[PDB]
C-alpha cells in the first residue's frame, strides 16, 4: 500500500454527522462506506439516508436504535434495490416505520466484502477500495473525552467491539522509523467530539480495540 491514504482528499466522504441518543452506529458506518463505493463508481458524492436503514433494514437482521451491523445494512440496500438520500430521508435519531421511496433513491449494491481479520489486509482494502466500515471498542471513557493524537487504550479489546465507524485512510506521524502509525476514523458522534470528528487510532499494534475484526465494504 502506500505509506498514507486520505479519502477525504479525494472526494470520497461527506462531513461528519451525528448519530444523538440512538444506536445507529451501524448505519452511519454503512452510508460512509456505500457514499466511498458509489462516488468511486458515478463520481457524484450524496449523502444517504442512515434513517432508511434503521427503519427499514430490520429483516436482515438490525435493532434500529438497539443497535445492528454493517453487513446487514448492505445486504438491505441489496434486497430493496436502493436507499434513499439524506435529504429525502432526513435523520430523526429514533425508530420509525419504514418510509422508502425509489423515487429519492440514490444508490445500490449487490452485496458485500468481509475482509480478512488482520490489519495488513485492512490496509490493503483501504488503500484499494476506498472507506471501510469496521467494528472497534469505543467502551472506555479515554474514547469519549479522545482530544488528538493517536488513541491507545491499554484495556481494549479486539474481540469485544461495540461501536461502528468508518475508516478513511491511515497515515503516521513524527519520523517513519518510529512506527508512531495510525487509522484515520470517521466517528458519527458531530464535529463537536474529537479531532472535528474524526480519530486517529493504534495502527500496526496487533489489531488495537478490534478494528480489522469486522471490517467491510459494499460491493457496488
Ligand atoms: C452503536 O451505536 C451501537 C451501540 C449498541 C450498544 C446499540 N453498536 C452496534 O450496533 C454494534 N453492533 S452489535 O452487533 O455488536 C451490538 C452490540 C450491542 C448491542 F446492544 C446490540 C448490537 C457495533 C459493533 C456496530
Amino acid at each position: 500500500a502506500p505509506r498514507s491514504v486520505d479519502w477525504r482528499e479525494k472526494g470520497y466522504v461527506t462531513p461528519v454527522k451525528n448519530q444523538g441518543q440512538c444506536g445507529s452506529c451501524w448505519a452511519f458506518s454503512a452510508t460512509g462506506a456505500l457514499e466511498g463505493q458509489m462516488f468511486r463508481k458515478t463520481g457524484r458524492l450524496i449523502s444517504l439516508s442512515e434513517q432508511n436503514l434503521v427503519d427499514c433494514s430490520g429483516p436482515q437482521g438490525n435493532e434500529g436504535c438497539n443497535g445492528g451491523l454493517m453487513d446487514y445494512a448492505f445486504q438491505y440496500v441489496q434486497d430493496n434495490g436502493g436507499l434513499d438520500s439524506e435529504e429525502s430521508y432526513p435523520y430523526e435519531a429514533t425508530e420509525e416505520s419504514c418510509k422508502y421511496n425509489p423515487k429519492y433513491s440514490v444508490a445500490n449494491d449487490a452485496g458485500f466484502v468481509d475482509i480478512p481479520k488482520q490489519e495488513k489486509a485492512l490496509m490493503k482494502a483501504v488503500a484499494t477500495v476506498g472507506p471501510i466500515s469496521v467494528a472497534i471498542d469505543a467502551g472506555h471513557e479515554s474514547f469519549l473525552f479522545y482530544k488528538e493524537g493517536i488513541y491507545f487504550e491499554p484495556d481494549c479489546s479486539s474481540e469485544d467491539m461495540d461501536h461502528g465507524v468508518l475508516v478513511v485512510g491511515y497515515g503516521f506521524e513524527s519520523t517513519e522509523s518510529d512506527n508512531n502509525k495510525y487509522w484515520l476514523v470517521k466517528n458519527s458522534w458531530g464535529e463537536e467530539w474529537g479531532m472535528g470528528g474524526y480519530v486517529k487510532m493504534a495502527k500496526d499494534r496487533r489489531n488495537h480495540c478490534g478494528i480489522a475484526s469486522a471490517a467491510s465494504y459494499p460491493t457496488v
